[PDB]
């Protein structure tokens, strides 16, 4: 589980300032 690995998880502040989320 990661900010963008399936299932993506950019629904977090510590996983949003990324290049795969923002």
């Amino acid at each position: 589980r990661d900010c963008c690995t399936p299932p993506k998880k950019c629904k977090d502040r510590q996983c949003k300032p990324q290049r795969c989320c923002a």
